[PDB]
């Protein structure tokens, strides 16, 4: 025997929480302007999943990058979003989007100026009319692609549905995505449950073969089971905290976590939940879009979260955080000291959002909300500068801004059915 260390969740503490620098320019996300074009006057959208393979590779078919969309029909003409002047108020038509969200493809030979194509599933395939995040994973030569989603309400429960990507000189379409199939759901013990919390997360599943093992495996984020307010900040999730911070306040209510399942199968289609990867509890409540970058024989795991669900009396940016380890199942340690690796800036703290780091350094983004004055703003709905950062052992440095939604391939598939 060569006893290993056991597996344990990493925590994220509110010691490490502290460590949080909003005014880093090495952690900042470059201004966006105010003058950004907006990609669709039908549609918005937000997050954004290229497509890629199983290892990870974002992949254009037969020239064509192709990117997924949560996407939501713009309004203009409903009387529930004129003001008192008869003005059409896009903030209420934007604040609504996640209620009616559905995918949407999009492609192009050139990796941005993104060309629409519309709905990836026809209207009622899916379980439940909202659609929410996932990853699109391209399989194979024939242009088969397992689509990775949240099916929302009733319940958040991973999915996925098959289809075929079919490309010609002139666009891309995406044809059979008929059948959705029930992966997994929260189940009370490990993940919270809708019943434990009204407001749990179970969603964002992005599936990847470990380069070590050869293994399926998917993140997801969860909450830490249990009823919503009997979770207690102990010594661990307090952390090596300085003089004067013992407080933990009501953070309890805070419970974010990293899932991870592992499949029986190499085809992805039976799943079991394992513990979580990284905890959160009394620090934030929404460890949203895990996902990872290998590199140099380490696991980078990166997770986008919010301002306003930091745990009480702790605080930083909207953006990107993140994590290192040797080994897939840790132990890890926060990115730059903190977890912090790309916060928006003070200036405009809601400027993007839904934030996708991939193996290239690239991080795409889509556009939220940016001031245009004391009191205006406008609404995105659209993507943002990409930007490069570099990993560096338990560093990232932000590097170099790109065209909005920039978004080039890793490899080529010829694709051929």
């Amino acid at each position: 025997i060569q006893p290993y260390k056991p597996t344990k969740a990493t925590i994220w503490s509110r010691a490490d929480a502290l460590k949080v620098n909003e005014y880093d320019p090495t952690t900042t996300q470059p201004l966006v302007s105010g003058d950004f074009p907006v990609m669709s006057d039908e549609v918005f959208i937000w997050d954004t999943m290229p497509l890629r393979d199983i290892d990870g590779n974002i992949a254009s078919v037969n020239g064509w990058s192709v990117i997924f969309t949560l996407t939501a029909d713009r309004n203009p003409t409903a009387p529930e979003y004129q003001d008192e002047q008869g003005n059409y108020d896009i903030t209420l038509d934007w604040n609504d989007r996640h209620g009616r969200a559905k995918m949407y493809f999009w492609y192009s030979r050139t990796g941005k100026d993104w060309i629409i194509g519309g709905r990836v599933m026809a209207e009622g395939v899916s379980p439940t009319a909202r659609e929410w995040a996932g990853t699109p994973v391209l399989l194979n030569e024939r242009g088969e692609i397992d689509l990775y989603y949240t099916a929302v309400t009733p319940g958040a429960t991973v999915v996925k549905v098959r289809g075929r990507v079919v490309t010609t000189e002139n666009g891309v379409e995406m044809v059979g995505f008929k059948k959705v199939k029930s992966l997994f759901e929260a189940d009370g013990k490990m993940y919270q449950t809708e019943s434990q919390n009204p407001y749990w997360a179970f969603r964002d599943p992005c599936p990847f073969r470990d380069p070590k093992s050869g293994k399926l495996y998917m993140l997801f984020e969860g909450n830490v089971a249990g009823e919503r307010g009997s979770h207690v900040v102990g010594p661990d999730e307090l952390g090596d905290v300085p003089p004067g911070y013992e407080d933990a306040g009501n953070s309890h209510f805070q419970t974010g976590c990293i899932g991870i399942a592992v499949c029986r199968d190499e085809d992805g289609d039976d799943w079991e939940l394992l513990p979580p990867l990284i905890t959160a509890v009394g620090v934030n409540d929404q460890t949203e879009r895990p996902h990872f970058v290998f590199q140099d024989g380490k696991y980078y795991l990166f997770t986008i979260s919010h301002k306003f669900t930091y745990g009480d009396g702790l605080t930083g940016p909207d953006g990107v955080y993140g994590f290192v380890s040797e080994n897939l199942f840790g132990p890890y340690v926060p990115l730059n000291g903190s977890g912090l690796v790309l916060g928006n800036p003070p200036s405009q703290p809601y400027q993007t959002y839904s934030h996708y780091v991939m193996p290239n350094g690239l991080v795409t983004s889509f556009i939220d909300s940016v001031p245009t004055g004391e009191d205006s703003y406008r609404i995105g709905g659209t993507e943002a500068p990409t930007v490069l950062i570099k990993l560096k052992g338990a560093q990232t440095f932000v590097l170099e801004e790109f065209d909005y939604g920039y978004i080039p391939p890793m490899i080529d598939v010829k694709v051929e059915h």
